[PDB]
């Protein structure tokens, strides 16, 4: 088998997929397992004056595996507003729809040299890409498997497990996992009561990220 | 037929059940269509010291329909803790499990003397009530059509669009409304644009809250 496809989407905008994919990255190239990080579609950038965009964190680490790596080697549609993909793509690049068919194939080509490709998304798995795909068709596409990343706050139950009922009602291999803050024990009091009983009613738990980077290597790494 | 019963929802607690169960209230009543508000659990409270909870908010509105009512004829499991009601009962009244049995009964008993029963719920509709049950399996119970309010900013797309797909995979009559809040304008360069897309394109339109009190009364009321 060729290398192994990671998927990471949200609960939420900055509920911490950049912070976490890293995270990973670096547990498991540490573990001598060779990971890249890919940012396909990123708004709310502006390249010409402003050097961290998530593409540009990726890079930067992705530069301690391939000096040669640049940054439009690892994020290929990029536009400024603050917005879905699609509505950004229909106002700025009007001409140019994104088409996850080649992203498809520029992901899949990072599997020959890489171990494990860590592929963020955008937005969360309902935010829309083209007329007829959204995060989640991208990643179905990819047939890559998915670690959802949930914020820790109050409402992480109902955002949980309405992501839950989206991704079990289709066809991947997907964990969640939520981003635990430093600073934050309201959670424990507030929140994780709840996520220990769905845990033992359900086949695919709930993880805390930070508790979890073996489980979730173990989880992207397993099988073809 | 006797009353029609409207369930009140939300993608996330503080998006504006009660300021728009209230607004759809008061313009049903003005219109001769004599409406009750019910807040049958409530977490985050405290009514020793406090009389601004949503059910006294409620209770204020429908004693211009009936001064005898009091608080516990249109509240009936209030909690301290600031949770998902399941974790809240169990806390602090391990031997009083929610009975939506009871409360479906309670409900529709309103049914005789109003012409719409609106019942706001807390929480989201993944939010677990009882070991289980949740509060769609609440309001699928009671046979209510549903109206779930929608928070105005960035984030609006997938949080309609996750509640959009658990709620057509049941068997229930729902809308999705914005709140859109004053001072927002935001909403119509950033979101409308995706929103205007999707309504083309579904139907069941999402709709925003403030221009709809009509179509909305009229969804509540509509058939048998
Ligand atoms: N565990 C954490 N501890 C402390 N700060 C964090 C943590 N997770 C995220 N953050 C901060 O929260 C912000 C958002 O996190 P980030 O990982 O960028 O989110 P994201 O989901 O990738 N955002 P986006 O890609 O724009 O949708 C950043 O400033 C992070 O540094
Ligand atoms: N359209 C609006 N314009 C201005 N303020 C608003 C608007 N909608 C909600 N608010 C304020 O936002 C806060 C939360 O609204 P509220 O209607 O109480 O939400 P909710 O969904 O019922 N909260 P909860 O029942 O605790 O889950 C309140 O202080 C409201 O006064
Ligand atoms: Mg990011
Ligand atoms: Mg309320």
């Amino acid at each position: 088998f060729q290398g192994h496809m990671l998927f990471i989407s949200a609960t939420n905008t900055n509920a911490g997929k950049t912070t976490c994919a890293r995270l990973l990255a670096q547990y498991c190239n540490a573990c001598g397992v060779k990971t890249i990080l890919l940012k396909p579609i990123e708004t709310g950038v502006n390249d010409a004056i402003n050097h961290s965009s998530d593409a540009h964190l990726f890079l930067q680490d992705n530069r301690l595996l391939d000096r040669s790596l640049t940054l439009k080697d690892i994020s290929f549609y990029r536009y400024h507003k603050v917005s879905a993909p699609l509505i950004a793509q229909q106002e700025e690049d009007p001409n140019a729809p994104i088409d996850t068919d080649n992203l498809t194939q520029r992901l899949h080509n990072f599997t020959k040299t890489y171990d494990l490709v860590i592929v963020e998304g955008a937005g969360g798995l309902c935010v829309p890409i083209t007329l007829e795909e959204n995060m989640l068709d991208f990643a179905l596409k990819l047939k890559a498997k998915m670690l959802l990343i949930s914020h820790d706050n109050l409402g992480l139950i109902n955002d949980c497990l309405l992501n839950d009922f989206l991704l079990k009602s289709h066809q991947l291999d997907y964990k969640i996992a939520i981003n635990l803050k430093g600073n934050n024990t309201a959670f424990h009091s507030i929140s994780l009561p709840y996520i220990e009983l769905f845990n033992t009613r359900s086949n695919n738990p709930i993880v805390i990220f930070q508790q979890s980077l073996k489980v979730l290597m173990s989880f992207a790494l397993k099988g073809s």
